[PDB]
């Protein structure tokens, strides 16, 4: 609320989706919040450390360079996986929905049968370069 | 396949060659660790993964530099490949181990694959060399 202050923000418009890339700050340090605004104003959030954001900028870079090769392999005629794990706990997954022309990104934490849920955005493939450019500009300026 | 550029980083008895190479598919980074009798271990990365690898090294360096949430292990599954990066400690020294395995098809599992082990003292030098070849020869 008044705990976290906002330092900077960028808006990117791709199809009917609006993304806000925010640089924010609290007691715990500086982080990057991505807000996606869908139909009916349904927001989904992705929240990144400044080091995971650097990584994420480059994962987007990888897909931009390699979008078809990293897409889902065609099925068998009648005759892909992109996952990052850190300290065996924190997961980030990126996967193309070919029907949507979307890149789905999920961040989760696993803790045996411990409980936890996580965070998911989907980026139209036609706004990948623009999203990534905006993300990169915020990293250049906000350490 | 053409050798565009190389750099050598010397860390204890080991030497690490970082080479940019070019072929059909695109540019890659060959890393090759040479021990005291010339035994080689080799790692080949696309430039995209080389860039990811640069970022992982910054994180290992933040952990190594800490006095007394910091990256201890990183795993990346990308296409038919897995990469395992483990900041290991023994009493003889701290080092970063990097294992590559590759999936050789359905039902075949994956190859044990070649391993490099980077003494922690040389992470910064190694990262600096990598970053310089990415700047001079990378795309992303
Ligand atoms: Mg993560």
């Amino acid at each position: 609320g008044p705990e976290t202050q906002e330092l900077a923000s960028k808006r990117v418009d791709i199809q009917n989706k609006r993304f806000y890339l925010d640089v924010k700050q609290n007691a715990k340090g500086r982080f990057l919040k991505i807000a996606e605004v869908g139909a009916g104003g349904n927001e989904s959030r992705l929240t990144l450390s400044m080091s995971v954001a650097v990584e994420f900028r480059d994962y987007l870079g990888d897909f931009i360079e390699h979008y078809a090769q990293l897409g889902p392999s065609q099925p068998p005629d009648l005759a892909s996986e992109f996952l990052v794990r850190e300290n065996r706990k924190y997961y980030m997954d990126l996967k193309e929905n070919q029907r949507g022309r979307f890149l789905r990104i999920r961040q989760t934490v696993n803790r045996g049968l411990g409980s936890t849920q996580g965070q998911t955005i989907a980026l139209p493939a036609q706004g990948l370069i623009e999203f990534r450019d905006a993300l990169a500009k915020l990293i250049d300026d906000y350490g």
